[PDB]
């Protein structure tokens, strides 16, 4: 009695893919994790009383030609769409994540949740209400994280869960 969730990370280089992806699974803050490391992470978790298995894909390389990042974009079920709130380029990238996205999946019907991280910082580049109304453009959900604080990390990961369950039965 469990169900399976494919779930990937992307985002510019440097905005905590991997600190967010690490603090889910391990339980710890990384600071300076080589950037081109890229390792999927099996965790199984309850979420709404379902027993679910979470394989989750943390991207390194961002390249607009690579046949391995169409591979996981065919394979990858949701979508974890992530800028920095310090970075407004991190932000302006978003928009050609999710044209790139829908291109490989031919679809309009996308599982993603827009995550703004590095809550924790005080000099904010990006304003809340731009990103709600990019997510809100979108017609998905929108949340800021804190990978060092661990602040909504189970919150934007099982938030996605949602989303896929949610499309399956659309
Ligand atoms: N203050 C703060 N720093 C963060 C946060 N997430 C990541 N970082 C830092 O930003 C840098 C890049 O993080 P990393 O996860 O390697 O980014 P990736 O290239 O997207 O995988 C590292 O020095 C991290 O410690 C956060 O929520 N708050
Ligand atoms: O051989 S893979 O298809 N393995 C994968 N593993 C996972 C785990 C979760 C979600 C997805 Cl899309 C994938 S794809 C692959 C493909 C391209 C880059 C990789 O790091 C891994
Ligand atoms: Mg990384």
């Amino acid at each position: 009695s469990m169900t399976e969730y494919k779930l990937v990370v992307v985002g510019a280089g440097g905005v905590g893919k991997s600190a967010l992806t690490i603090q889910l699974i391990q339980n710890h803050f990384v600071d300076e994790y080589d950037p081109t490391i890229e390792d999927s992470y099996r965790k199984q978790v309850v979420i709404d009383g379902e027993t679910c298995l979470l394989d989750i894909l943390d991207t390194a390389g961002q390249e607009e030609y690579s046949a391995m990042r169409d591979q996981y974009m065919r394979t990858g079920e949701g979508f974890l769409c992530v800028f920095a709130i310090n970075n407004t380029k991190s932000f302006e990238d978003i928009h050609h994540y999710r044209e790139q996205i829908k291109r490989v999946k031919d679809s309009e019907d996308v599982p993603m949740v827009l995550v703004g991280n590095k809550s924790d910082l005080p000099s904010r580049t990006v304003d809340t209400k731009q990103a709600q109304d990019l997510a809100r453009s979108y017609g998905i959900p929108f949340i800021e994280t804190s990978a060092k604080t661990r602040q909504r990390v189970e919150d934007a990961f099982y938030t996605l869960v949602r989303e896929i369950r949610q499309y399956r039965l659309k």
